[PDB]
């Protein structure tokens, strides 16, 4: 229930949903005009966010310091609103939870939560064929659309979800040094 609590005052405030050319998805704003997407949203010169056209000033794909994928393009927004500062809610790194929600809001999945239960650290996944590392699984029947949602539990904004198959679910942590 508080992660519910949380995580719909969340969403209203920080989340909106975007179109890239390669698909639609949730979109968290962190701070100033960064926010965050999957990096398979592949984000262009604009998206579509709000179903309004917004400038994409800078993009940043992050990868660790031996280049392996961390599945999370970071995006600075030509907008004059700024995001309200969420970075006190994301962790120095990774967090497991014993009850989370996870966070949806797009054309397809309006404003829907799912509760998904523990999330745990499970680290390296080879996705797609591309290895990728800081990997959150909870479980929950997963379904095409949901990347971009946001893993939260109270008081937490623990990762973005970036892929499912059958019953599993993955985020990638959301860490607070990558908005410095």
């Amino acid at each position: 229930g508080p992660a519910f609590e949380f995580a719909v005052a969340m969403m209203k405030r920080n989340s909106s949903t975007v179109k890239t050319e390669y698909g639609e998805f949730t979109m968290l704003g962190i701070y100033d005009r960064w926010a965050v997407l999957p990096r398979h949203a592949k984000p262009g010169p604009t998206i579509l966010m709000n179903d309004q056209e917004v400038g994409v000033l800078d993009a940043k794909e992050l990868v660790d310091k031996d280049g392996t994928n961390l599945e999370l393009t970071l995006l600075k927004l030509n907008r004059n609103e700024k995001f309200r500062d969420i970075r006190g809610f994301l962790a120095k790194e990774e967090v497991e939870v014993n009850e989370a929600v996870l966070a949806i809001n797009t054309s397809k999945f309006p404003n829907m939560y799912i509760p998904v239960g523990q999330v745990t650290e499970y680290g390296f996944l080879n996705l797609g064929g591309t290895p990728t590392k800081r990997m959150l699984m909870y479980n929950f029947p997963t379904r095409a659309g949901q990347a971009g949602g946001v893993l939260m539990s109270t008081g937490k904004v623990l990762g973005i979800h970036v892929g499912g198959n059958g019953h599993q679910g993955f985020s990638a942590a959301l860490l607070k040094h990558y908005f410095n």
